[PDB]
């Protein structure tokens, strides 16, 4: 990376610590720049979801390979649940989203409850696989808590065939009092909705997919175990991405993981981490991952930082990884704490192949994790609620009530974050919009058309932190 | 510019990293200095009017004229509403300031509500051209709210001829229970209004005039459509500025547009911006702009730096753009964020020959803005509240609601930032004073006695954070 | 130490401007790395308890010596009372713990006040020796203030023999509704109780222990008086370590005094302090002091560092005195600030020996301040509450009330910081799990298997304070 | 000065910049160092206090001269306020204080704002020169708002003839009710009273005085109007030190002014002021002062720093400035913030051979301005309230309206800054025990007998503010 | 309220409000050796041993003397509490000016 005359500070950089200075530019717009990334991924914006419980979602996996990123599943899943999530993201359409569907009979809470599981904000009543109506919101208050579905339907919804061209299905929305466009089979068989966002981010978005035209999703594994039976039984159910994951990635159990684990040779990318040292992240490539991931403790504040004083400066961390990872041919994922577009534009300027956004993605409609108001109806989901549940689901290894204790006694306890949700930015989808837009921005100001030319040309300097008063 | 013995860091300075080491001085009092501009403005003071909905209005216009400044109209605004808008600036008095007059039969709402309107805090009831009486606070307190402005009146206001010397104009208001004068012509008919305050600023300050004796004013032009067409429109209009501005000054577009505007040969000078750089200075000298606008995003939290990583601390940038500029015989103007006179004499002092004011200005008496009252009645302003409607009014462009939708998508909303009235410095000329003020102390304190003076024999020293504890 | 590359700061570092670089390592899980110290102390762990009022118990020292660290005993106590808590606590078992033991006809007030006296929330009842009951939380509300003990004591505690294992003993409490395992004496006799987590901590910790298997304890000197005679009853009255402690260790007194001391040949090791200078470690170990310990006004704000202009940043500080003892052979104690486990960490990584834990350690349940609750039932403990009035006691030495007003006058009132109680670490058995953990997981991601291997593979980095905006 | 090795900022600092690393010290106790000045004042405390009107007062003068600083008085006063402030500080005693007199038949309410006049605590009723009795506190609670002095009065007082040692009046009172002791004169007049904590300090501290045996005084001049004539006033009424001072001390004006008191060759020492750079200082020196004022808007967001740009670090400023002074054999005074005792003994270091106390003296009892209680009954002084009036009373110079608005228009309103009564130290002599103890401990952990020789065996360290979080 | 020796200050605080004399005797032998008021257990460590605070300077007067004698020793006491002994000096009570 290049910096200004004379800008040579004496400590490891922050992402507060750094900024872009613009330089000449062609772009004529934001929509002039590619996103693709490089690193074989297959994944057509940077954008990679957590593999946290809280996060990792079914929903999650489909609408993130829809709109070209992918979703690493968390690694205590059960192998059924891995392969009925894959066959289940597998088996959807690269344009139209799945809705949710109500079957006839079914109590008015849970239609409710499935409302706000999504970003479409209206739920299809199926019967024999044909539309019968739309519940949007207000339609279940007042109306008894016991209402059979069928007792407040709105079969006031506009329906077209499948394959129709998006722009038209916007030109039938321009009056239509609800934002929904039934999308059904040419037998009449329901298919799918689509919206006027929807559509435009189908036009503009390129879904990531696999040799066989199917979205595309990640896997984890533990470092515990078998990690070769794992590896392949993840494979055989349709993973397209292995991640290999832990506290400290620079370790021997790390070492060995990885050399049983590219000793079947399936032939797919390899990530693993985290590690922020050059050393490391060479010691990790030779051991046979074709991607590192870099980020331990990156805050100063943070718990890993608050526990032990073990850490690094992300943006300092990225840089050196990503220069020992380009000269042996590999690639580095930015693994810390994302909570605005400047930090993936940052990580991405610094030579970082793919960004990782982890608890930011938990405040969202799609997020597995239940919506909830506070007193003053603010909506809600508690991070790391039901993790560790799930946790030490795994955790117990069916070890004796002693061990489980000895070993839990000097874990420390995460706490309950809660994570408020944006009435603006409810649904993931917006946020990618808006991520996305950042990114482009970052490479209009520097004057790129890809993310190579951005951390071609991409000049840096230093900032004090006077500024921040 | 000189810097202390040692002082090299290796980092970009804000204002919060530079201070001033006092020098040898024989100015005797801050009246002592002259603040005229070298740049071909024709400003008195380094002052300038951001050409924002919020802020560039008609009495915004009259009062920095009359005080000295120049203020740059918004490029939103029709072709006949800057042409009236120009017609009133140069057609007010170079001394007197126009009141705030109410036709006989109005409602007393619409007195109230022009009464905030302007400084003065009294209204001139007129008839056939003669002043009747001086509507003044608490006048509407109580009174009937359908009050026809001829019952409430109070008719001992002083009157004198237009062209009194202010001496006795401020004499004749020693003992008067109103602070207005009115200033009438020879005919009796109504001409003007002075105070005690604005007598004194008049017989200190000089208005910017033009070749023929009238008000200066400028205007600003988008970087879409016919930019020459545009900019013979305004210099047929009147207008004596023009001012091409846009996120990116440094790119083709902007290169094309100066070069299209230059060919016509209108013989004003000519703004544009932004750029924080050398060369970039440098092409847009070169390619036919006389000033050159300065500053990207300078704050270290602004959302400039926080959707992207772009940016540079102002101090570095101007110094920069200067040091380039002065060679190439170019200026350049410093377009900050400034809350506090010391951004401004810092600028100046960097070598900036005209220093912009943006937000500030906002929370005044005068701004196109209507007053309005918080829960503690306290007076605030709507920052950006309607400069969204003039910007999405012009956006539109004719087209369709899809592309509008589509580029409206990446665009991010600005929020409407209240801005809080100063008891004591509600109008802006409380403000012009005060900025001064803070100016000529800091050349008395340099020892300079005009602001190329001030350039030359400015001596800066840098800071650390610590002392921000 | 070892720095990365070009990591030459032109200041002094304190715990925030330094972080740990991951390694390659190869320790397996936490439980595979040696805490066992080398300065001689005979400790097992490197936490030692500053030997304040407010902090250095009975309890404290019997708890701390079980779990393998050691307690310095205040240097204002009389012999009489340093001699019985020495004895008392080698008269102390190494598995079990005293529990609070309750006569019958007592009040219940007392009962109640006793109860929060230690961590294991049950107060056992006992008559000629043999349990009859446990009252535990909950029991003493309704029930009448007057009562005599014996009429609401729950007899349903589980009894079993000293020298169980304490694996089966955690077996019998899997089911049990009071976590107390009441361990009697083969003839019957009540002779201590464990609890899960004491029996697990047990099997983990190892206990600090003389030659004659007996707990260890410290105690500290003054500066004042004959130090040799306090020096010779102190070692007769079968103290394990002597501290001479002041202010300002580099003096020509301390000197005097550590010859004194070491004129006798006790055998014993010394600890002296606070230097933080190569120079004053050199003298003070020149002069008989075998540990030097370290820190003088450690923090930016302190009172020391408020009151004067002296003081010295800890890590600088810390690693200087390292550099300096190592090669006379000598040790270095840190005696800064530590609020987090970080400090330990990082203080054992600078090539510390051991870690001192002041105030941190006075907001726990056995501590020898009394619990008191706040409006909202906050339970906190008044820190230097009472230390004030300890010091006075040997401060009057018989001097005139003259001679005291003139020596308190200068003398600047320390104030009475409250301390919360940690609801979830209410013991300290808590807290030193939490700092173990620290220390364990930052020798991990070193990848050490002892301190000294920490010291020397640790690398470290400095990192600016912009990330701390 | 001396810094550590490799300690070389690229940036000026402040007091928050630097610490003092403790030296080999051979001092016994705080005691057995001399503060006593070389700067020719003829102070033994480094103490002095600012000329503002809101803080030298006429007890501020008699008690600070006693305790061994200096006043400077303010420059507005008249000749013969001056006059009769310095006749009656040359009258007082070097011992006892001059107590609150009440004369018979007063009002009550006089004798209650009397009492709060002054750190004692009890106003003496005197009649014929003969003490009757002290009023203390709550001795007005109850009693009628219209006593007459006679009618609360308690005649419990020890009486005891001037010249007692001081010895035995601390031990009459040591069982006495109200802490005062009537000094009185061999023919039984009433001559003063005297303290417990009062002999102290009388036996601790020593007087500044002149030739002739009585309390030293100074006073201050304006930069206006013959200055010769008001220097020649001030001599002739017995000023024993002349401050010029003004905002901006390296001007042409000042030069001129200094040229023409040095003519007049009154053989006192003048003070000049303010500035922060050596061309300042040694052209000050050159011009005629023998002592300069260092310190102009040191603070990073002061009034100063926030109206312009212009400011310095105090502690770099001091030391350039002292370094500058010294070589040509002059000296330098800190005239900075102050607000705790770190401020002086860090400019002390510096090389300052006095600091000076504003603000931080006008919340004290003796201050000239009146207690006022909040609605807490804080007790508390209003700051700059009454420091405006005094301004504008000379600022008139009987210049016309219009002159005097046209100059207030561009002068800023100082704010009343309310300042809150400390309750343990409410009297200015606690104030300056706490300084001087902070001095004394400064100078016991350098390991300096005088302040030549902590200023020559100082060694400083720099820290950065990551230590401030 | 009689204290006995060594007990604790808290007992000592407890005992204190229990009646409207607002003073504890300290007992010893029989004899009084002082009387705890108010804020004397403020500040002080919680473990004291009662003779540690103790304020020996109570009025003392033989039981059957007239009250209106007893009311004027107490006219400028600082302590409203008059003990009154047995003729052998043992402990009897207290009196008050208003009791």
């Amino acid at each position: 990376v290049r910096f200004l005359d004379g800008h040579t500070p004496a400590y490891d950089l922050t992402y507060n610590d750094v900024f872009v200075v613009p330089g000449r530019s062609d772009v004529a717009s934001r929509f002039d720049v590619d996103l693709s990334t490089v690193d074989g991924s297959g994944t057509t914006i940077p954008v990679v979801v957590a593999n946290m419980t809280a996060v990792a979602g079914r929903r999650m996996a489909e609408t993130v390979a829809r709109r070209g990123g992918i979703v690493v599943l968390p690694q205590d899943l059960p192998i059924t649940a891995v392969s009925e999530t894959v066959d289940f993201v597998k088996s959807r359409d690269l344009v139209v989203d799945t809705p949710v569907t109500l079957s006839p009979e079914d109590s008015v809470s849970d239609a409710n409850a499935l409302l706000h599981k999504r970003a479409h904000g209206a739920a299809v009543v199926v019967f024999e696989g044909r539309p019968i109506g739309l519940v949007t919101e207000a339609n279940c208050a007042g109306v008894d808590r016991f209402a059979r579905v069928r007792d407040i339907a709105l079969s006031d919804f506009v329906t077209a065939p499948v394959g129709t061209d998006p722009r038209e299905v916007f030109d039938l929305l321009e009056h239509a009092p609800i934002d929904v466009a039934v999308m059904t089979a040419p037998d009449g068989t329901l298919a799918g909705v689509l919206t006027r966002t929807g559509a435009i981010r189908a036009g503009i978005y390129t879904p990531a997919v696999d040799a066989k035209g199917r979205l595309r999703i990640a896997a984890a594994v533990g470092i515990n175990g078998d990690v070769g039976a794992k590896a392949q039984a993840l494979a055989e159910a349709g993973a397209d991405l292995l991640v290999i994951d832990t506290a400290h990635g620079h370790q021997a159990k790390m070492l060995d993981a990885i050399k049983a684990v590219a000793s079947l040779d399936l032939g797919l990318p390899l990530v693993a981490g985290n590690v922020v040292s050059a050393e490391g992240t060479r010691d990790l490539i030779e051991a046979g991952a074709s991607i590192v991931k870099v980020g331990v403790g990156p805050g100063a504040m943070c718990t890993t930082r608050m526990m032990t004083g073990v850490g690094r400066p992300q943006f300092s961390a990225v840089v050196e990884c990503a220069a020992a990872a380009r000269q042996l041919g590999g690639h580095v994922w930015a693994d810390g704490g994302v909570r605005h577009p400047r930090d993936v534009a940052l990580a991405l300027a610094a030579g970082a192949s793919n960004v990782m956004i982890g608890s930011w993605f938990a405040g969202t409609y799609e997020s597995p994790g239940d919506l909830l108001f506070d007193r003053d109806d603010r909506p809600y989901k508690e991070s790391y609620g039901m993790a560790s549940k799930r946790a030490v689901a795994a955790r117990t290894a069916g070890d004796s009530s002693f061990d489980r204790a000895r070993k839990g006694l000097f874990e420390e306890g995460i706490s309950t974050s809660r994570m408020s949700l944006d009435p603006a930015r409810g649904g993931v989808e917006d946020l990618l919009d808006h991520i996305t837009s950042g990114v482009r921005s970052t490479c209009t100001y520097v004057g790129a058309a890809n993310l190579p030319e951005l951390h071609e040309k991409v000049v840096l300097g230093v900032q004090s932190a006077a500024g921040f008063a």
